């Protein structure tokens, strides 16, 4: 049913908020992730996809941030609704943006990268680039801001 999702979500999503067990945290996550990738209910995808960015954007333990990152992106490359795309590039560029640990930053990058890249949309293309310029710019990282570089060259290149 309906009602008896959204409830199990939202329990879940209270639970993992809570839970002081790493490894709990990462069993919730991941059972919200494959109910949000089996469902073809956008209401329902967009609060899960909200619960894990609250999650991600809360913790303090880098596994925990990057598996779910990893889950958004495949949401992400995953879906044809651009409302669920746009939120998801701005969940992933406001974690990138903040974060202090480099391989996290590179991996969002990365995704941020083939998400445009992959996309024929010049608004959803425009925005990342915006956010990549962005995260170039507050770099304290040269080989990071060159590859940022690249990633703008290429986009430019390919339209």
């Amino acid at each position: 049913d309906s009602e008896e999702v959204n409830e199990r979500v939202k329990q879940l999503a209270e639970k993992a908020k809570e839970a002081t067990d790493k490894e709990e945290v990462i069993e919730i996550v991941k059972e919200l992730a494959e109910l949000a990738k089996q469902s073809t209910d956008s209401e329902l995808v967009n609060e899960i996809v909200k619960q894990l960015a609250e999650v991600a954007k809360e913790a303090t333990d880098k596994e925990l941030v990057i598996y779910i990152v990893k889950i958004l992106a495949e949401l992400a490359k995953q879906s044809t609704d651009s409302e669920l795309v746009n939120e998801i590039v701005k969940q992933l560029a406001e974690v990138a943006k903040e974060a202090t640990d480099k391989e996290l930053v590179i991996y969002i990058v990365k995704i941020l990268a083939e998400l445009a890249k992959q996309s024929t949309d010049s608004e959803l293309v425009n925005e990342i680039v915006k956010q990549l310029e962005e995260v170039a710019k507050e770099a304290t990282d040269k080989e990071l801001v060159e590859h940022i570089e690249k990633i703008l060259e290429e986009l430019k290149k390919q339209s």
